[PDB]
């Protein structure tokens, strides 16, 4: 169509299936290869990028151009790798991926949004979408075009270290919940085809349904463990999502690394071919995990050959090195030169990463936006996220006797008020993990407002608030204090260090509550990313407040504290009575919580 150098793929007016096939035809066995790898960026240069016909890079959690970069140093540094890309002789854009599950949680004044299993709390899917159009828009402000989410495990076993990564017990709950897919990519059309990738342009990301299949089912809530059921509870539990999120146009799935009646998810033929590609017609791409194919073997890397031979021929698509990346092609190239991997299989990978980056607008703009620079922490946002802080609380008790006056909402004129605790003004430990680091962090290391900031934000000017972080009983009872806010929970985890198999918070938590109460009525905000042990914690308190990790907007807590609005919040999850129960989740035949999936008290705003 129309000039002497004209080259169909280049194109923007033809479709994507034509532009696919006709840079595939042009391709080389090393430009392949290339697509289908996927580098950090903390081995990237433009000499690599080029030379190896480099696919995709990533930032895993805390791989970051400097602490506190600002939107323009990201979009900066993704520019020149992709001006790397772009000058190799077919110029295929790179697609860059980031976990920005609860926002654009690696970058400094980025927007955080309540962790997943406090948004199944709000029953609110709509919410979840605007937050994904939100989130869209500050990795987009970074110059990134993909997002390694949603995580749709379904956790059935809370001592898992990313059971606050599932927005639910119930695959019910996390099917509504795959809202977040639209808005992250935006809405598919009128006639749209199951299992065909979308993306609506520059202004939207890639998505990532992770982890398949079953991450959320393994025994003791081990991370990257087995999972142990019948194929009809893996269908019945663990899958159902997976076509929600094929109706949606998911462009990605990421493989797990856990393993299925003990087959590795990222070794498996009979489920990523024969399920997610052959009958759920998945169109996109299937990613590996972190060196996931690695851990294959065990120990994991010491038969990288047969890591490379079993996941390409299980069906993956693309394989997150991410380090090692001359390794990794030198024997995939090997495998297809030997005929260890027909070029049926080579081709097949490549078609879809192609159909994706094609898709995605990507070929039509592979450089940042910096007018959207100023997306990044954008007021409105945090108003989003403060929303979902307030609408993901979950008030668990009102008063120690049915007769007591109800303790919330509180009144935001009193003479003197306590806030107390090790999480009441600590905005690292309020947001959890995937915050800043995979880890999270203790602290102010991002923008946000926290608990105590927040009540002081609220209250009338004429209340005084101290703030005491552990302060003793006798402290409590010489204050003369209205009440306390007081404050505990959870440290921030991701992954196999948050495996726990105790569910206790740290101490001084129950310490300091039992201070504090002992001496004034007291309001305790426990802040985890699971159910954890609360017997306790309840005895010694009027009311409280399951507040998850509601990220860095800490007025949502006191919006429904000072009865702004009521408590409409419900458990996503069944509260145990004990670690000794586990698991157990609701329609079991033994079910004998202390709180049941669904319980949630509420108010009314003042
Ligand atoms: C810094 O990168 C590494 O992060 C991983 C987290 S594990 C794996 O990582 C993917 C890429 O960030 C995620 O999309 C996926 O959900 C995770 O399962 C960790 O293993 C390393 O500690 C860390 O260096
Ligand atoms: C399939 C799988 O991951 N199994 C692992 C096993 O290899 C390991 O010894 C055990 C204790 O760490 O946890 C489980
Ligand atoms: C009371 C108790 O034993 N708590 C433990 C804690 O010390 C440990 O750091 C964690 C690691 O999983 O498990 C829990
Ligand atoms: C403390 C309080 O006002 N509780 C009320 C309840 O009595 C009423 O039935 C409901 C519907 O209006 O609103 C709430």
């Amino acid at each position: 169509h129309h000039a002497a150098d004209y080259v169909l793929y280049k194109d923007a007016t033809k479709p994507v299936e034509d532009r696919v096939a006709d840079l595939l035809g042009r391709m080389t066995l090393a430009e392949k290869i290339g697509q289908m790898t996927q580098i950090e960026r903390l081995v990237a240069t433009p000499d690599v990028l080029r030379d190896n016909f480099i696919g995709s890079l990533l930032s895993g959690g805390g791989s970051v151009p400097r602490k506190g970069a600002t939107a323009k140093e990201w979009q900066d540094m993704v520019d020149g790798f992709q001006k790397a890309c772009m000058s190799t002789r077919l110029g295929i854009p790179m697609i860059y991926g980031i976990d920005a599950v609860h926002g654009q949680n690696n970058v400094y004044g980025a927007t955080i949004f309540p962790h997943n299993v406090g948004l199944g709390a709000t029953r609110d899917p709509y919410l979840v979408k605007r937050i994904g159009e939100a989130t869209a828009l500050e990795v987009r402000a970074t110059g990134i075009q993909y997002a390694f989410a949603p995580c749709i495990a379904v956790c059935r076993d809370p001592r898992w270290g990313r059971c606050y990564e599932s927005y639910s017990e119930d695959r019910r709950i996390v099917q509504s919940m795959t809202e977040l897919i639209p808005g992250l990519q935006g809405d598919v059309p009128k006639d749209f085809t199951s299992g065909m990738p979308f993306v609506a342009g520059k202004n939207k990301v890639a998505a990532c349904a992770k982890h398949f299949v079953g991450d959320g089912g393994t025994v003791d809530g081990i991370n990257e463990n087995n999972t142990i059921i019948n194929r009809e509870g893996l269908m019945n539990i663990h899958m159902p999502a997976y076509k929600n999120a094929m109706d949606k146009g998911v462009s990605t799935v990421m493989i797990s690394y856990s393993s299925w009646n003990g087959v590795k998810m990222h070794a498996n033929q009979d489920l990523v071919t024969g399920y997610l590609k052959d009958t759920l017609k998945f169109k996109g791409f299937v990613i590996s995990d972190w060196e996931g194919i690695d851990r294959i073997t065990t120990p994991a890397g010491s038969d990288y050959s047969y890591s490379v031979k079993a996941s390409i021929l299980a069906g993956l698509d693309m394989i997150m090195v991410p380090n090692k990346y001359q390794q990794f092609i030198s024997i995939l190239t090997g495998h297809v030169n030997g005929g260890v991997i027909p070029m049926s299989r080579i081709d097949d990978a490549v078609t879809r990463i192609l159909r994706v980056k094609f898709t995605m607008g990507l070929f039509e703009n592979p450089y940042a936006d910096p007018a959207m620079a100023e997306q990044l922490g954008k007021q409105e946002h945090r108003d989003l996220a403060r929303e979902a802080a307030r609408k993901s609380l979950v008030l668990l008790k009102n008063g120690k006797t049915s007769t007591d006056a109800p303790l919330l909402p509180l009144p935001k004129k009193a003479p003197k008020i306590l806030v107390a605790g090790s999480h009441a003004d600590n905005l690292g430990y309020q947001c959890g993990g995937w915050t800043i680091e995979a880890q999270g962090d203790t602290g102010r290391t991002t923008v946000g407002t926290t608990i105590l900031e927040a009540v002081k934000a609220a209250v009338d000017p004429s209340t005084v608030v101290v703030f005491a972080e552990n302060p003793d009983a006798e402290f409590v009872k010489s204050g003369g204090f209205s009440y306390a806010i007081v404050a505990v929970g959870e440290h921030p985890y991701t992954e196999t260090k948050g495996d726990n198999l105790n569910l206790t918070i740290p101490e001084p938590g129950l310490s300091t509550v039992q201070a504090v109460c002992g001496g004034v009525r007291c309001a305790t905000v426990l802040i985890s990313g699971r159910p954890v042990v609360v017997q306790p914690l309840l005895a010694a308190s009027d009311a409280l407040v399951a507040a998850w990790l509601p990220g860095s907007e800490g007025q949502g807590v006191t919006d429904a504290l000072f009865g702004d609005f009521g408590f409409t919040g419900r458990l996503p999850r069944t509260w145990f009575k004990s670690v000794d129960q586990l698991p157990m989740n609701v329609g079991d035949a033994h079910y004998d919580p202390l709180f049941r999936l669904g319980y949630g008290l509420t108010t009314n705003a003042t």
